């Protein structure tokens, strides 16, 4: 029992992290087979960071302009190319610690693990969700650019996020591993605002199911509701519309607990309308929305 | 910016985890140099688990009674011994992945990272605090016995916790790596109750400082208080007495923010007396007490 924000063990990713430097600009890269992937922002000097023309900047560089250090060992760069907002640096050595991996893009509302790194050295691991507005509420300091987010199934690491920048308001923005930003952001050092966010309804429901699996049942009630009258109340509270497909995914949790999805929705409506009254669910005084149904099943 | 429950990267520990089996009883072990450490409960058959006499049980075993599997490779057991509630199994192979390590016992109120494992295979990593009543509010299923908790400084892993059992109420109990239980528990399959718990005051204050470092300032106020009138209100709310030594440790956070410790205590007293009024601090609607001052500094 118990329920924690739980990350995947990070060792398979720690073995891929390297430092990349161009000029005096330095950040983290990801070394898989004989390629290092990193944010293209690394080719900016301080005077280029506000308004780079990356094709311009990159045509002015050669391979020897890029210093890649894997721990103590510098990796000889033997080729380079841009792919969207990531740089690919071919090196003369294949990483002997390369895991089985894939590059996957995730959906808003899905979770992943973040290995935060500084100067190529891993620092901490934590679980994060991609928000509906394509930001993540991460924990990142100066020097974390290039840190990666990932999931693991069996032995295979699905890389899904490369960290680029912190917005005003202090949330974080980045790309998938093909260099394509999540959300409407660009890799320049200008202030960019996140669009309005919403609460991930299916996740809140998943976490309420987790609570029942773990013996928190105080919020349950005898009522039910239709999908639609629920969405009418949800809309009021800045919750994502719940769809019949969300209902279908909650199926297995509904089965294991014997609580119909639309009955749990009735509990959710009352929690939204009454608050929690100084009570807690799974140690929280808020409705938690960064656990997917898969996370609940994986941990319960 | 941002503030998350952040664990240490787990790779150095993942490389030490093995499976130990005696009879039909199986759990996780820790392979460091040529020794495997695991809960002595592994020598219990189902009929022994309620009321074992471990010295009895162990004198009836030989080395070949212990099956140790490191991934696919079985480790030849060449000696065995009891140390308190841990078994030490000398094996014929030194673990080539052994990190620099130490066995340290932690204090209540301190934090560590838990690598949860099943059948010797690591499953997830998360951050936990040792509660004042020497339990931990972990996340652990059947098969997690022998999972370890740890901290990392530079390259050195300080192992501090080996998981043994889940209490009623669903909190977790275990030992340090010399086999000495945290708290007044014994390694038998009987129901044992945790003693009353308290809130870790110095940690709540540390986290309020983290909030200020991160721009949450709504809870600050112009008042101050003495150490003692604070402890009078704290006592009422089941908070640990705050000591002048706790005040001294908060020094560096007080410096970086310019907020006197006893002024932050005045904010805490008002938060305790008024509640949060449906507002949040660092995304939480509760006063969080599982971040030490070191965790705040490490992340802020
Ligand atoms: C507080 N914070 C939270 N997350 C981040 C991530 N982040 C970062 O780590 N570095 C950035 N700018 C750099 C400055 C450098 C100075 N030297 C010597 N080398 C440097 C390398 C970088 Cl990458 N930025 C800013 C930033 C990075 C981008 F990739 C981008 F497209 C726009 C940006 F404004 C940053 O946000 N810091
Ligand atoms: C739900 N939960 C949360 N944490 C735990 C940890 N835990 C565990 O993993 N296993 C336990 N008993 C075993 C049964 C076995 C059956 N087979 C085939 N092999 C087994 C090995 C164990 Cl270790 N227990 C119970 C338990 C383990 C102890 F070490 C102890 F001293 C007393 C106990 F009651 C357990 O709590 N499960």
């Amino acid at each position: 029992s118990g329920f924690r924000k739980m990350a995947f063990p990070s060792g398979k990713v720690e073995g891929c992290m390297v430092q990349v430097t161009c000029g005096t600009t330095t950040l983290n890269g990801l070394w898989l087979d004989d390629v290092v992937y990193c944010p293209r922002h690394v080719i900016c000097t301080s005077e280029d960071m506000l308004n780079p023309n990356y094709e311009d900047l990159l045509i002015r560089k050669s391979n020897h302009n890029f210093l890649v250090q894997a721990g103590n060992v510098q990796l000889r760069v033997i080729g380079h190319s841009m792919q969207n907002c990531v740089l690919k640096l071919k090196v003369d050595t294949a990483n002997p610690k390369t895991p089985k991996y894939k590059f996957v893009r995730i959906q808003p509302g899905q979770t992943f693990s973040v290995l935060a790194c500084y100067n190529g050295s891993p620092s901490g691991v934590y679980q994060c969700a991609m928000r509906p507005n394509f930001t993540i509420k991460g924990s990142f300091l100066n020097g974390s650019c290039g840190s990666v987010g990932f999931n693991i199934d069996y032995d295979c690491v699905s890389f899904c996020y490369m960290h680029h920048m912190e917005l005003p308001t202090g949330v974080h923005a980045g790309t998938d591993l093909e260099g394509n930003f999540y959300g409407p952001f660009v890799d320049r050092q200008t202030a960019q605002a996140a669009g309005t966010d919403t609460t991930i309804t299916v996740n809140v429901l998943a976490w309420l199911y987790a609570a029942v699996i773990n013996g928190d049942r105080w919020f349950l009630n005898r009522f039910t509701t239709t999908l639609n009258d629920f969405n009418l109340v949800a809309m009021k509270y800045n919750y994502e519309p719940l769809t019949q497909d969300h209902v279908d995914i909650l199926g297995p949790l509904s089965a294991q607990t014997g609580i119909a999805v639309l009955d749990m929705c009735a509990s959710l409506k009352e929690l939204l309308q009454n608050g929690m009254n100084g009570r807690t669910i799974l140690g929280s005084a808020l409705l938690e929305d960064e656990f997917t149904p898969f996370d609940v099943v994986r941990q319960c």
